[PDB]
């Protein structure tokens, strides 16, 4: 049932925090606040599943990964975690107290996922040994309270498995935040294959 070995998972979070963390940093460059990444859990979901995990109207920002790796790579953030980072690249202190969101403020969160995302693929190319190109990060909003609604198609079967990663962000003078990506199984072995070959070369 389970195709996720331990060590699988365990370079999913070391990746993890390299990567995110890699666009953490040039995130903490835009703004002028210190900001730092971790990751807490891995999970293996069927994807069938995914979308229970989830409730309430959230953002799904998704990448498509090609030559070197090919896939929907999926990051969901709720609205108060957008809305906080909508103000922070606006100008703003970041304690705000609202979800409402508008093409301005999605504007604004797409510009910060673009600067995170080439990070995080451009440090994992380096950290792999191979070069992975991403495209233009999607956002768009996603109501999983509707049940006619519809987890973006990270595998192509409600029986095939994905890896959902969660990544701690603490920005400075803010509270505790999170997110959660989520990648097929199938791309997590490919990056495996990358991964243990030069684990191999000491």
């Amino acid at each position: 049932a389970m195709v996720l070995t331990p060590e699988e998972k365990d370079m999913i979070g070391e990746i993890g925090n390299i990567a995110m963390g890699s666009a953490a940093t040039t995130l903490s460059m835009i703004l002028g606040r210190d900001i730092h990444i971790t990751v807490p859990t891995v999970r293996e979901e069927k994807m069938k599943n995914v979308k229970s995990d989830f409730s309430g109207e959230q953002v799904v920002v998704s990448v498509e990964y090609t030559e070197g790796l090919e896939g929907l790579n999926v990051l969901v953030l709720d609205k108060k975690l957008v809305a906080v980072i909508a103000d922070l690249m606006m100008g703003g202190s970041g304690e705000v107290e609202t979800e409402e969101l508008d093409e301005i403020k999605l504007s604004a969160v797409g510009e910060a996922m673009n600067q995170m995302m080439g990070s995080a693929a451009t440090s994992l190319s380096e950290l792999l040994g191979i070069t992975i190109n991403i495209s233009p990060p999607k956002v768009e909003i996603l109501n999983f309270d509707d049940p006619n609604t519809q987890f973006p198609p990270v595998t192509d079967n409600p029986e095939k498995d994905v890896a959902v990663v969660e990544f701690e962000m603490e920005i400075e003078g803010l509270p505790k935040s999170k997110f959660y990506q989520v990648i097929s199984a199938d791309l997590v072995k490919k990056m495996y294959e990358y991964f243990t070959k030069k684990q191999s070369e000491a």
